[PDB]
């Protein structure tokens, strides 16, 4: 038992962790088999921050200008294109660490692990959500760029998050490894603020069936609701709707606990409504919106 | 900036762990130059754990006993001996990912990495404290013993823990990698308790420094104190006694950010008197002390490994 933000074993990732440096900028890029993907936002330089044009400073380059290091090798370029806000090198070696790999895009609410690293060296790994607003609450100081997240369900290593930039509210902004935002955000300095941020409701119920399984039964209450009811409550509180999706999702959950799911919605609007009253749950004097039915199945019995 | 819990990349610990099973009994093993450590509880039968004489079970064992598995390879075992709590296997073949390694033994409030394994398989890592009772709130389940923790410095892993058992309370207890118990707890399945737990005072000053530095500033106050005057305060709500050597090991974060110790300890003070004023210090309405000055530094400086 116990119960914690858990990251996914990082040994896949910093295998495939390099340095690439354009101009005076260096950051991290991702090697996998015989390509290096990275920001596009390397080939700028100071004026090119407010409205750079990509196609335009790109073509200006050749292989040669792009120096890359998987630790003391320097790997040598022979091949570059851009697809959407990523750059892709072509390297004359594939990398041997490569991993079973692929790349998907995630929806909001979903869970990954980050590989922080700094001159293509890792210094951490943590667990984040995309929040509704399509930011993530990471922890990346300059050079960080670059920096992957991903998850390892079952020893392939499915890509989800390249970081490209902190917005003036300390949250972070980044691509799919297709190079396509998460949310309505741009590669470039002009002005930029994520939406107003919401909890992510479905997690917060999983995470009340892990205090359960855990033993935690004080903040049950005898009532139901319906979905419709709930909805117009948990809204009040800058918490997002909770769908038909969102419940099935839950099923399995509700099943091993012998709790319904419109039981459990019951229990949160309570909790909404009275605090913790000096409690916690699972160590937390909040609600966590940061783990998944998935992951509460994952680290629980 | 952002501030988050977060682990040692874990890369150079998956490449030594390794399946252990003798009899019906299968855990985790750490396999480093040519000597694989796990729990001696692996050679106990579920009677024999209610009162194990280790010195005699073991002798009746042989080298063919122990089934060592590196993914789909079987090590063979060459030799057998025990060292306090753990199994020392000495098979024919080196580990030919080896890292720079030591072992290391910790103080109560230092943090660590766990890589929680399952049949000698990386599942998960995350960032513990050794609590002052001894004890780890981890996440483990059935099968996850001789998971280890750890720490790198530089290029350097240094192995502090191994996991030995759950007690009744839901957290966590196990050895050093000479394996010495962290706490007073026996492997031998009986009644064992956690002593009250208290609260790292000297982490939770470097989590407040760690708000200050990502701009949550609230809690500052135009106050000042002494270690006497806190001290009592902190006896009081069941906190260590900060030291002078607590204050001269935050003296960077009390430069970095011009607030003194004894100057947030002030805010500290009344933080516990008071509360939050319903408030949260980086996304926690609780008082966190899992973070070391060290953590904190690290992580908003970018230490790499
Ligand atoms: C890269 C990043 O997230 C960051 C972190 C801290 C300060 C600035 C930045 C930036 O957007 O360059
Ligand atoms: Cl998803
Ligand atoms: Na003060």
């Amino acid at each position: 038992s116990g119960f914690r933000k858990m990251a996914f074993p990082s040994g896949k990732v910093e295998g495939c962790m390099v340095q690439v440096t354009c101009g005076t900028t260096t950051l991290n890029g991702l090697w996998l088999d015989d390509v290096v993907y990275c920001p596009r936002h390397v080939i700028c330089t100071s004026e090119d921050m407010l409205n750079p044009n990509y196609e335009d400073l790109l073509i200006r380059k050749s292989n040669h200008n792009f120096l890359v290091q998987a630790g003391n090798v320097q790997l040598r370029v022979i091949g570059h294109s851009m697809q959407n806000c990523v750059l892709k090198l072509k390297v004359d070696t594939a990398n041997p660490k490569t991993p079973k790999y692929k790349f998907v895009r995630i929806q909001p609410g979903q869970t990954f692990s980050v590989l922080a690293c700094y001159n293509g060296s890792p210094s951490g790994v943590y667990q984040c959500a995309m929040r509704p607003n399509f930011t993530i609450k990471g922890s990346f100081l300059n050079g960080s760029c670059g920096s992957v997240g991903f998850n390892i369900d079952y020893d392939c290593v499915s890509f989800c998050y390249m970081h490209h930039m902190e917005l003036p509210t300390g949250v972070h902004a980044g691509t799919d490894l297709e190079g396509n935002f998460y949310g309505p955000f741009v590669d470039r300095q002009t002005a930029q603020a994520a939406g107003t941020d919401t909890t992510i409701t479905v997690n917060v119920l999983a995470w009340l069936y892990a205090a359960v399984i855990n033993g935690d039964r004080w903040f049950l209450n005898r009532f139901t609701t319906t979905l419709n009811d709930f909805n117009l409550v948990a809204m009040k509180y800058n918490y997002e709707p909770l769908t038909q999706d969102h419940v099935d999702i839950l099923g399995p959950l509700s099943a091993q606990t012998g709790i319904a799911v419109l039981d459990m919605c019951a229990s949160l609007k309570e909790l909404l409504q009275n605090g913790m009253n000096g409690r916690t749950i699972l160590g937390s004097a909040l609600l966590e919106d940061e783990f998944t039915p998935f992951d509460v199945v994952r680290q629980c019995s």
